[PDB]
DNA sequence: CACAGTGCTACAGACTGGAACAAAAACCCTGCAG
DNA sequence: CACAGTGGTAGTACTCCACTGTCTGGCTGTACAAAAACCCTGCAG
């Protein structure tokens, strides 16, 4: 039987029917040499039919895969942290025994890609946009942005890699095309009507990161620090053609997850050094301002819509809100980026104070601390300007940072508790001996009841373990005083009391009652601290105290949120950085920030993470 | 436009074709339709094929898959670093899409490797080796050697785990199996006589490892630095009847690569201080000393074999 | 990487006189051939004659460390 | 003279196509053989 | 009131190893008509 022999063997049995189909080819089709066997083949197997290959045969071509679909391979690449390396040696393990391979090959791979990356579909911004070059087709830029490398002037050390703003924006939206027509079906709107009035809400956030090891390689010479910058596309919305002041279509249902953080630009700079963060991130700026007025215009849903965006910037810590805005930083006598008040009269009066603050205010107070047209000393024109001794570089929004925030009280409880365990409002001058002792049995006693080991510095979980009740009244045995321990005790309720309302993603649903009486309930907690504490709060309060007992219910009547517009999606990012600069990426100075951005770019894509589910 | 249309429309678009084929199947094959049509798309194909023709075509009946055996993916999995639930979520995304499915489940994994493991082939020593229970089905055991924690002695601080060298080591050798076979029959050499003197030599090490970083936990407190014994089986002779000093058969060629180094036993402990690090290795050197001396017996390529360390 | 020819090269460079310049490349020499006697997997068959030779180079490299070398290496060896 | 990778790029071998050839595998078929 | 994990164990839920008859859906030889959609041509502005 032929099935026995070679392939090549064959020559001689099909001559004629190689010439029937290429005669029968010209006549009625013109070279498809598919479907003439197809349809012969599918139909011929049925005529003594066993529907076990009709199964078979009718996935074999068109739908899906078969094997599995080239971007499925991909996805299922990317989702769980493979190696292209790993992955090649797993496709030939699987095709070398018995197959029958599955997996596709990995230049197929490498094809389906060029879909998913910025830089493929065409958009057209209207009108044109202010000195941005319209070509819409660039991938991967260097951030360095044309040095004039010569020896002479600033030295080009820093190596950077970055998208161009609108062509990252324009790809990370139509990928989001699936769940923007699908909310539009479930809200059940026209679809050929009201194109024009999309509206886009963008979180978008910068962040540092210490002890990045460096290589090598040929130069130029590198720091250890390295900042990434990054976005996020919060919600989608439509407004045409009336009031209607929200109608939603697509909101993040969990908007701290790496999966929806989108890198733009990477660098190896420090973040101290102001001169080469505002070189490199120079032309992010100029993007951001130019693109704030036009509007969009892209092919979506088989029609061409029109978006416009609006950007908040709220994922800064506030060393780098400080910089950015030009205020002095941190310890300074001006404690709030949101008011005026120095640390007198916020220790003096702490929950009545209003927010201030903005962009375009602080520009023309350099103007004021600049020009000084009163002529008038250092000190009291530093008094008049409100701190305001640089130019700022970016618009932020006023807002505050969930995360550090609860890292700065809980590290402020975990002195007051240090504190208590010794008598400190008797004898008000210890010394360090005594300090280290208080700690030692305080960690001691924490660890015993709690479960907690000594930490370093006071990291997000810690600080969940922390402030809860149980660790107070752990920690309420060891303060001989029953008074004080009543005291610490309701201290600690009323903070569990306020947290919801700031730590919520919508504290509006989820949590409302706290919501009503944040007010009187952070009263009450300051005069608390007032009354009882005042040997350490008389003068002296941190500033994220003063932030969350003073500025929260404006903040979240503002936008309606504070956790949803939290710094977590890029310092959670920061993990799946180093795991693709030594898992995923070339290994060298040259090459290798484009891997990393390439892969964090895909590994954060909504199209590639449809398939993890694959409908259960 | 040949797309989707139904049955009885190509029916008599290749009424003449498939008269013609079977003319052919009955002047040259007798008229066997499916041999003939399956053959077809070889040939046809093949003119201009890129790879997958030959795989869409061998996925005919022979074969097949029903899935590789669960051995080849535990081998995958255990050497593409990939972590269980990593693996679980592979295995349901390619069932739910076109399986078909080819992976086997994780808890026919769980069960696959109990052999690989050590506690699982019978061994003997002979003579009886001295202070070691004769037990051959101990898994892994907790490193503090049976401590009696009570508050008022030096308490134990000290999380370790270690596998009894004797049964970490026929489990080493009793994989090396297939080698020292294969050895034996490119030698050219009696598989079935001379069984009995064998000699393998095994190179051990012993290593700390600094800022390992501790975790929250219940408890107890426990140092930071790490300890790592681990041992590597360099080279198994032969010597048996006699006259050759040796007569080689299995030489580990890379014997510094980091796939040839089998871990025995992992603490918690620091380097400097020296009442822990020998309380917890006390064990493992006195049956190293005891283990010198006498000769094991193994089930080896069908027969009982002898060998000496 | 440091411990090859071409990296004592750039090193030499910048010691003014000439004489050391010579010996330390006349070390390094010694010390690249004397190496792959104990760093190699099994020294009697990819370098018998580095194996050979090893006694007298090890001489030699001690004659030249006593002799221009001296004032570093007195009594701390 | 650690060693298993780290991905992108480059070019090596595996394919068709008729022309035509040889060697071989093995049926069957004739010669010369008792 | 982050969030996606990390592997093992207990529990539920289901989907199957064998015996059995019965049932429907869909294959095959041409004949027979109803719809499909251009294209012709026919008669009219
Ligand atoms: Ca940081
Ligand atoms: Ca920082
Ligand atoms: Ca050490
Ligand atoms: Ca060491
Ligand atoms: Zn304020």
């Amino acid at each position: 039987h032929l099935l026995s022999l070679t392939r090549r063997a064959q020559k001689h049995r099909l001559r004629d029917l190689k010439n029937q189909v290429k005669t029968f080819a010209e006549k009625e089709e013109g070279g498809d040499v598919k479907s003439v066997c197809l349809t012969l083949f599918l139909l011929a197997l049925r005529a003594g039919n066993e529907h076990k290959q009709a199964d078979e045969l009718e996935a074999m071509m068109q739908g899906r895969g078969f094997g599995l679909h080239p971007a499925v391979c991909l996805a299922i690449r990317v989702n769980t942290f493979l190696s292209c390396s790993q992955y090649h040696k797993m496709y030939r393990t699987v095709k070398a025994t018995s197959g029958r391979q599955i997996f596709q090959p990995l230049h197929t791979l490498r094809n389906a890609e060029k879909e998913l990356l910025p830089g493929f579909h065409q958009f057209e911004w209207q009108p044109a946009l202010k000195n941005v070059s319209t070509s819409w087709d660039v991938g991967i830029i260097d951030g360095l942005s044309g040095w004039t490398v010569s020896v002479d002037d600033v030295p080009a050390d820093t190596i950077s890699r970055r998208f161009r703003y609108d062509v990252a924006l324009v790809s990370a939206l139509k990928d989001l095309e699936e769940d923007i027509m699908e909310g539009l079906r479930e809200r059940a709107l026209d679809d050929s009507m009201c194109t024009s009035g999309f509206t886009v809400v963008v979180k978008e956030s910068c962040d540092g990161m210490g002890d990045v090891s460096e290589k090598h390689g040929s130069g130029p010479a590198v720091p250890e620090k390295a900042v990434r910058f990054s976005f996020t596309i919060m919600s989608i919305s439509i407004r045409l053609e009336g009031e209607d002041d929200g109608i939603t279509i697509f909101q993040e249902q969990k908007p701290n997850s790496e999966l929806s953080c989108r890198p733009l630009c990477l660098m190896f700079v420090d973040e101290s050094d102001h001169e080469t963060l505002t070189a490199i991130l120079g032309p992010v700026v100029a993007e951001r301002k130019a693109m704030m007025e036009s509007r969009l215009i892209i092919s979506v849903g088989g029609l061409l819509r029109s978006f416009r965006f609006f950007f908040r910037g709220t994922g800064y810590d506030e060393k780098m809100v400080r910089e950015m805005e030009g205020l002095e930083a941190s310890g300074s006598t001006y404690i709030c980026t949101l008011c005026d008040s120095t640390r007198a009269e916020a220790s003096q009066n702490m929950v009545l104070h209003s927010i201030t603050r903005s962009h375009d205010e602080n520009l023309e107070r350099y103007e004021i601390w600049r020009k000084n047209p009163f002529s008038e000393s250092a000190d009291e024109l530093r008094d008049r300007v409100k701190g305001v001794s640089a130019k700022p570089f970016m618009e932020t929004q006023p807002t505050l940072d969930a995360l550090h925030c609860d890292i700065g009280n809980a590290t402020e409880f975990y002195k007051i508790f240090q504190d208590e365990i010794g008598e400190v409002y008797q004898k008000p001058n210890p010394s360090r001996e005594e300090r280290r002792r208080w700690r030692s049995t305080l960690d001691k006693q924490l660890r015993k009841k709690m479960k907690l080991k000594p930490v370093m510095r006071m990291n997000g979980n810690y600080a969940r373990r922390l402030m809860t009740r149980e660790a107070v009244e752990a920690v309420c045995e060891l303060v001989p005083s029953e008074e004080r321990r009543e005291a610490l005790l309701k201290l600690m309720d009323l903070y569990l009391q306020m947290k919801p309302v700031w730590r919520s993603t919508c504290p509006s649903r989820d949590c409302p009652d706290q919501l009503c009486q944040y007010s009187y309930n952070s009263q009450q907690f300051a005069d608390l601290l007032s009354s009882m504490f005042k040997y350490r709060y008389d003068g002296k309060i941190t500033n994220y105290l003063h932030k969350t007992l003073a500025h929260v219910p404006e903040i979240v009547e503002r936008d309606g949120s504070i956790g949803a517009w939290a710094s977590e999606g890029n310092e959670s990012g920061n993990k799946l950085f180093r795991r693709f600069r030594k898992m995923n990426a070339r290994q060298s100075k040259t090459f290798e920030l484009e891997d990393i951005l390439k892969h964090h770019w895909l590994y954060t894509s909504k199209y590639l993470q449809k398939f993890m589910e694959a409908h259960k």
